[PDB]
């Protein structure tokens, strides 16, 4: 809730949809007439089938895991078998259950046990050569967030237990002795961090905006926080430390860089993503309990009218 | 592994006795060979009537969960909903789907739906008011330790966080320079925390066994450890900074209360159960680097051969 | 009673909801008006085979627990039995009751063989699942909670060493000093939340340290109790140190211990407090206890407390 | 006379003081006293400096 396009967190939307159909289907078969048995053949068999899906492609799965075994999952086959199968007790059953139901289900439409195999696996098999049951880019991004497999993760709890929780703790301490030898403005005890959406961060702070002007160095293992001031046509109407982000700096050089294989896309999407998670850990924090305050914004407008809103 | 008489956690035996189950039930299913369409109506059936009467169930409990709503539940209704009744949308289609498959599908053993609605209810009456169907102690003490519902978690993690971190890092040093000082044995750069699994904490440690003697309490907020010389056969084989566990103390004075209800038994189970997670905890700490070593003992011996056998 | 938001004990409007779930059942059974040795059959039938998928559940749990037998059963196989299958004469009772019952009431192994499948599938997938409040209910019945311990361990430890000398502390630094007077009372506060600054200055500066009482040795603080620019009042705050320990518990991720659940065992262990000082020979209106949550002006709880 | 603030900057450090006349700031200045004064005073309190009073004050006349 820190900038209009700031990514919320994944809701239940999608489930709530799929109860809206499901009334639809049961509906739909209690209209139709259908003999309510002949039914039952159908939507258990069919997911049997694609339970046995997952077996076949879990063996093609297996074997190229089982040339990193020494390396990925600590010599043991269990984790081996387990990464690519999910739990085996837990799917240990569901096979036996679909081979038990396929077995002996009477089927109005369905080949036999032994034709079965032969049709499940070319559709296997089709479809890892040719990518057609391929990952959607709107369920890959849901599965990384979900799992917390994004870089920008990563960058926003490193700047956390790198640089935050290190200066946050003293900073008030070091902040309330600064102002004891000056007088005029006020200077906040919250730290402020800018957070360029598009990833577009100067060197330095006095180039972006002439409002915006270098006062002095906080006193300080060497941490040197630049203090600024603001200017409202002439006069201060605030004083603050304001320092940029050094992850989205880091960002958008890594987008440049061939070898990073990082698309200009992609650092969007790991640009408001890392202010995020930068908003949550910040919340929980004991540390940076009401000790500091975020800037997010995206250039299309002046920086210095948001800054003083936030004091 | 501190006492053979301190359990491992709780493995998954208990699936594969449920796997074995499933493979005799289908093995003995298509050996009398039954109709199968028989078979899978009747077990739907009967997955259905379980669902519903767990509906009802959950029913009843947030019938006086409505009550709880300003208090436990935050005040928001959905979230009492998903606390009686679990997860609401699977709920929801698990139990559309039972209400489908009843009100549609024959069953030769089972009532009409009204006539069957009414049997749930007063089968689930008579479960709620007698307690018919209730937890054997097995199920909540699994769950318990697999939620990390145990007042031995909250002891254990309160003892590391309020003293063991704060004096470990400092009693390596506290014990190098009370080493270079007095040249009078040596003594051991490791705490010896004791964990009498029998809660018996008295107040003097010579007690325990005339080998252990009071020699000296260590130089040091203020932290008070006692150095005891360990007699083997009358000569002082050396020494060790050696103390008791509180917690296990305070767990045999809760016993004795009658607030707690607390029993014997719950005492020597909660006892263990702290001994494992202290062991845990200081093996994954980071400031517990070699820097503590437990001796977990209960008394059927001399601590005195323990406590040196360590060393 | 404590505060508005702490959950109350579990009541008995479980019960009410079975006597109105009994006698809808009894109204619509007479309505219908079927011959009841058909219903009592199906009920009974109905039992047995809940007694039944009981009894293959529990043989699961044993074969679970047989490993176990020489750390939490004392290698004596009849405790993994009746802790797997509850109290072992009565549940064998039901068991040959409900058999008896199955055997006798008008397929015979078949059903049975389908009953351990479907058994088989509960346990493995967990459609038989635990509803939280369930498992809270049980847990405080039971007195399996985290807050249970922490605040007895906090009432054997630290509250009954020092209330008995704290009311002469007080009175002795009442004599030391002189005109206002500190209240003979302790007052700890409990943050719902559990965040608990190192200094009151910091969580409120209407709130301003006064000094140290006099002194295993135990230090405490008595602060001044600010009000419009005033001193108002004089009195220890010292804050419950098991709310800081279970944020620190909820901050570490071996704990297994979120948000929520740092949250309830915080309104667990305030009332479980309450009920320890309520009725403790070591508490005689020497301690009152705050509890509040920021959805705020501490001083002003703290001196309507006083 | 009030302190107000400090000049901005080897390492120097100077106050600007807020001359108030009638309550009223009738002027500014950077005001600074001369730190051999303190030393000239600080020899007449030492024994060991030989430099009295009629001394001190003689010569910080001169300084
Ligand atoms: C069992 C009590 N309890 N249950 C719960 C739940 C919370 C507390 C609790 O907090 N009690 C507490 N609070 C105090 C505050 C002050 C003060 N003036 O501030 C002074 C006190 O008395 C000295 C305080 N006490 C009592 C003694 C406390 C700490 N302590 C312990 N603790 C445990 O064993 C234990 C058991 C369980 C379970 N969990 N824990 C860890 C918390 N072992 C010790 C052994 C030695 C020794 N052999 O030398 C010295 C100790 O004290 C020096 C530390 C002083 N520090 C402590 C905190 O920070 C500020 C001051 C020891
Ligand atoms: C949901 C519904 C009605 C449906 O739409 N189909 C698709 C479909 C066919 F597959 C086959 C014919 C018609 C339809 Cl119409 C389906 C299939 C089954 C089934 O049992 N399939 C066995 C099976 C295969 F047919 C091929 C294979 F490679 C493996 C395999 F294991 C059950 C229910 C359905
Ligand atoms: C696995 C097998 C064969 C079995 O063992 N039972 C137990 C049982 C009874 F519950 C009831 C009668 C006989 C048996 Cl024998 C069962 C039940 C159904 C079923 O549809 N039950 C609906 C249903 C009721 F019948 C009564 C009720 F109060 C609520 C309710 F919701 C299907 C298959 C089975």
């Amino acid at each position: 809730s820190l900038h209009p396009s700031i990514p919320c967190p994944r809701g239940h939307g999608a489930q709530k949809a799929a109860l809206v159909l499901l009334s639809a289907c049961l509906v739909t078969l209690w209209g139709l007439g259908e003999p309510p048995e002949h039914t039952l053949r159908y939507l258990v068999l069919h997911l049997a089938s694609l339970q046995l899906g997952l077996l076949l492609n879990g063996v093609c799965s297996l074997a190229e895991e089982l040339r990193h075994i020494h390396s990925r999952y600590r010599g043991s086959y269990w984790r081996t078998v387990r990464a690519c199968l999910g739990c085996p007790l837990r799917r240990g059953a569901l096979l036996l259950l679909s081979i038990y139901f396929y077995y002996s289900l009477p089927n109005a439409v369905g080949p036999p046990f032994t034709w079965m195999l032969a049709l499940l696996g070319l559709s296997q098999a089709l479809n890892i050569l040719l990518g057609l049951k391929g990952l959607a880019p709107a369920e890959i991004s849901a599965v990384c967030e979900k799992g917390n497999f994004n870089v920008a993760h990563g960058l926003a709890w490193s700047y956390y237990i790198g640089y935050l929780r290190l200066i946050l703790p003293e900073l008030q301490a070091r902040i309330r002795t600064y102002n004891q030898h000056y007088n005029n403005g006020a200077v906040s005890q919250r730290l402020y961090i800018l957070l360029p959406l598009d990833c577009g961060v100067p060197d330095n702070l006095s180039m972006a905006d002439p409002n915006i002007r270098f006062l002095d160095k906080l006193p300080q293992r060497v941490y040197s926080n630049s203090i600024y001031e603001l200017l409202e046509n002439g006069q201060r109407a605030g004083t603050c430390v304001l320092e940029y982000a050094t992850p989205l700096q880091t960002l958008f050089a890594m987008s440049q860089y061939s070898q990073a294989g990082f698309s200009r896309e992609d650092r969007l999407e790991q640009a408001k993503l890392f202010c995020r998670t930068l908003e949550d850990i910040l919340a929980d924090a004991p540390e940076s309990q009401n000790n500091c305050r975020l800037i997010a914004y995206q250039e299309p407008f002046s920086l210095s009218q948001e800054v003083l809103r936030h004091l």
